[PDB]
């Protein structure tokens, strides 16, 4: 059997900055920008104690389910609008093995259930830190206010 | 305990010209050039009669692996040379979550045990099928000789 300790220790996963564990799979060799590359690739794991607090992309997120728990994804759009994707492979209910989480909204991440949880993710224009916003409790609550409950659940404070 | 049937009906998976079982999933709805675009994802499955024969892509192909049977990548350089890698969930061997089939080289798939294999392929530059080239075991056995053992299982004669 695998627990989360094998996977980060095999995979060698560092810690995230936005929640969980993570390490550069491979990188595109070809570029967009002389900045950016054309397409960027992590694992991406969550632990029982884990999870991937809101934060904003501006480029969008392929996400592949590579095992373990499923994952209810949380995205809030650029007009206070909730909406939430499952990924997984219980295709009875709403869950597929893949999904793709569109730039400009603010979303995060949890497993269904206890455990742990790996993932596969992809941002085509090559990921850098400044195409990446992670957001405050306070500033969450002061928008979208009638999100508090899971506003709550996928960000700290201060 | 799903089995190939469920997710070929549930994801919808069509037959693929290059074998086994596929659907797109999502696209990116930024261009790249004005002929391409930027991404292109799509689901793959495969069965104990099914391999991926092989054939040429112009761009790479990040591969996902979601559930069921480890595969094998067995990739053709241009000069002639056979590599291969693990695609999979087990750890202990040298499995691994995802991989990089570096364009320009000729590449094909089986899986490692009877059952499926659901796996996720994201190629960079939008998939069009000009991008594509399947070969016949003919130039095959012709061009590289002394790999005719598993060409005679990823490629077909006539």
């Amino acid at each position: 059997m695998q627990n989360a300790d094998d996977f980060i220790k095999f995979l060698e996963l560092e810690q995230h900055v936005e929640g969980g564990f993570y390490r550069s799979s491979y990188r595109s060799e070809t570029a967009f920008d002389p900045s950016r590359q054309l397409w960027s690739s992590i694992y991406f794991l969550l632990r029982t104690g884990e999870v991937s607090h809101f934060h904003r992309l501006t480029a969008d997120e392929m996400w592949y389910f590579h095992a373990g728990q499923s994952l209810t994804i949380y995205m809030i759009s650029p007009e206070g609008e909730l909406t939430t994707a499952q990924l997984g492979l219980d295709l009875a209910a709403g869950e597929r093995p893949q999904f793709l989480v569109p730039k400009g909204c603010i979303f995060g991440s949890a497993m269904n259930q206890d455990g742990f949880s790996l993932v596969g993710c992809m941002v085509s224009p090559g990921f850098t830190f400044d195409d990446f916003e992670l957001f405050s409790q306070e500033a969450l609550l002061a928008m979208y206010p009638q999100h508090k409950a899971v506003v709550q659940k996928l960000s700290r404070p201060e």
